[PDB]
């Protein structure tokens, strides 16, 4: 070792492309993308220089880091010379989705251009088709390039063929970017949903795979649009259950008896994302408590858990081990000794542990909430715990739904909420504008499309502040140019802000309109908090149909729910329009709000519902 060895700096990756430094090159690269991928976009701990013109011109500094690096990569990667290991394939590959950001924010868009310099038969019918080498060199090199916004083609069958862990390995980069937002990346997601679960059934464990983004093909196919979007999670458990078997040595547990603490039976919680300010403990904290009243409760976390959510739970410790092997054995070593009745997580999906876990015996009885609010398709987890108001569908789950009463879910309220008001009822409005609370990975290109609709079919003329949470460093001109593409100057992006400038943005607009098909819950209370009011889309799947759910907890009227695309359109456009009903609906909700009713009700039922679970299991 020497030093400064590690630090990311896009001068020594560029003084190493200019030096032909092939491996110097490739490596300095990886460690400014691992950098990315732990900034979650933003460029801190990045050393780099810039003109002093753009000084205070943060998103403009931004697309400037975007393009010198889109500049070396392209210089790099053009090189016929440059030979990428088979180790190194699996680096770059994990982090393709810092690749598409650093072209999607540049102007390039994509890497296309790269991509056309590795073809090889000159007289062509299809200009965006590309006849590589025989080099398999040369197939790893492509795969790096293929970036969600590419618009050369792609062949699937032929690729998997050809080589399945590569072509693997491409499909789940291509799903774990967590904005897949624009039509061009959309589509390509939307294909790999339909044809890659099938796919990912054949392989026998997650060696050759990026299995480090496996949680982000669990969670982002949730956003997509089709109906049978979850599958690539069935497939996607397989290959887990596959994994844990061989590569770990896993022995399920025996779930015939089970032993008490107190005299009562126990429930092992396996948390993620858990801590008091955050939303899983906001909405399931207090079911967890009141369970307590016939199951002792053991909790088990990372650190992230502050002193609040751990007080949730009668024991709680850290979930332990170097490897997910001794991290399930730890899970294992607490269910086993005190032989747990229940196996419960609140949410599935933010975390891998969790993931793996449910492809797991460790319970007679194993349930999940819907802290990410999607089946599981795994066929070791008996139930679901939710909401009666808010599931639609039963046919979304593969699991037993589990539902109870409406009040059965008390929430906490944010200490972050504001205590005074200042209602703004703008009684001459020249513009209406419109707000939208939303996540990147809520947005597509069907959501966008139906806004443009709004925007164009509207006698009045409308302005959509759009409050992003996601919208970090580089993720940032993407998704702005992403949005301008469809609203032009009748948009304004707002970049990730705190809490109270959020509301402040919200707080200077006449309406809102909720996300699709992914719906809000946060936003929602955000918006009658602000005695706002707004059109949703309601649909099957409980997280589309939360916002129906909640807009009748909260007294809004029924028309504001929309069931078409169609519809959801044409009654934004009646709010938008109509100046006085929408006053009178605003004064309405100022009046009378149910936000109240949210905060209270009885907690009993998750302990009592599984409770009568776990009796009737006791009988065998």
């Amino acid at each position: 070792t020497m030093e400064n060895e590690n630090k990311p700096n896009v001068a020594n990756f560029e003084a190493a492309v200019a030096a032909k430094d092939y491996e110097k090159a490739c490596s300095e690269l990886l460690l400014i993308l691992s950098q990315l991928d732990s900034n979650f976009g933003g460029i801190q701990e990045i050393e780099f220089e810039y003109p002093a013109q753009l000084q205070d011109l943060e998103q403009e500094k931004i697309v400037y880091f975007c393009t010198r690096m889109a500049t070396a990569i392209t210089t790099l990667f053009s090189d016929p010379v440059l030979e990428i290991s088979d180790l190194g394939v699996q680096r770059f590959l994990v982090y393709q989705r810092w690749l598409a950001l650093i072209f999607a924010s540049s102007p390039f868009v994509n890497a296309d251009h790269i991509l056309q310099t590795y073809n090889r038969e000159p007289n062509r019918k299809n200009s965006l088709e590309i006849h590589l080498d025989s080099s398999k060199s040369s197939l790893i090199k492509f795969c790096i390039l293929y970036l969600p916004e590419s618009n050369v083609n792609l062949n699937l069958d032929v690729m998997w063929n050809i080589s399945p862990e590569l072509c693997a390995s491409l499909c789940f980069a291509l799903q774990s970017p967590r904005f897949i937002g624009t039509s061009t990346a959309f589509n390509k997601r939307a294909t790999i949903l339909q044809w890659f679960p099938r796919h990912l059934d054949q392989l026998k464990n997650l060696n050759n795979i990026p299995s480090a983004i496996s949680h982000d093909v669990y969670m982002h196919c949730s956003y997509d649009t089709s109906v049978n979007k979850h599958d690539v999670k069935r497939a996607l458990n397989h290959v887990i259950r596959r994994h844990i078997e061989s590569e770990y040595g896993w022995k399920d547990r025996d779930v015939a008896h089970i032993g008490y603490r107190n005299n009562k039976p126990v429930m092992v919680v396996l948390l993620e994302h858990f801590h008091s300010a955050h939303s899983i403990y906001r909405t399931h904290s207090t079911s967890m408590i009141a369970a307590r009243e016939h199951f002792y409760l053991i909790g088990l976390g990372s650190p992230s858990v502050d002193q609040a959510g751990q007080e949730v739970f009668d024991e709680f410790h850290l979930v332990a081990g170097d490897n997910m092997k001794q991290k399930l054995e730890f899970i294992r070593s607490v269910c086993e000794s005190n032989g747990a009745a229940i196996f419960y997580m609140p949410s599935i999906g933010m975390d891998m542990t969790t993931i793996f876990a449910s492809n797991t015996r460790l319970a007679p009885i194993q349930a999940i909430a819907l802290g990410h609010p999607a089946t599981t398709h795994s066929d070791f987890i008996e139930y679901v715990i939710v909401e009666d108001d808010y599931v639609g569908s039963e046919e979304c789950f593969s699991e037993t739904l589990l539902r109870l009463p409406k009040d059965a879910l008390p929430y906490v309220p944010s200490a972050l909420a504001p205590e005074k008001v200042d209602y703004l009822l703008r009684e001459n409005p020249e513009v209406v504008n419109i707000g939208i609370a939303s996540t990147t990975m809520k947005l597509n290109p069907y959501f966008l499309e139906a806004l443009k609709a709004i925007r164009d079919r509207a006698k009045v003329k409308v302005h959509f502040h759009f409050a992003l949470g996601q919208s970090n460093g580089i993720t940032h001109p993407y998704v702005e140019r992403f949005i301008k593409s469809y609203l032009g100057d009748s948009a304004t992006a707002h970049p990730h802000s705190p809490y109270h400038q959020y509301l402040r943005i919200l707080h200077n607009c006449d309406m809102m309109v909720n996300p699709f098909p992914f719906g809000n819950t946060n936003g929602i209370i955000d918006m009658v908090t602000l005695g706002l009011v707004g059109v949703c889309k309601t649909g099957a799947e409980v997280h589309e149909h939360i916002d129906e759910g909640l807009f009748k907890r909260l007294g809004l009227p029924e028309w504001l729910i929309a069931n078409t695309v169609d519809e959801y359109v044409e009654r934004a456009v009646r709010l938008a329009e109509n100046h006085q009903e929408r006053l009178e609906l605003r004064r309405y909700i100022i009046e009378n709000n149910g936000l109240n009713t949210l905060f209270t009700g009885d907690p009993r039922p998750m302990g009592q519902v599984f409770l009568e679970k776990l009796n009737a299991f006791l009988k065998e």
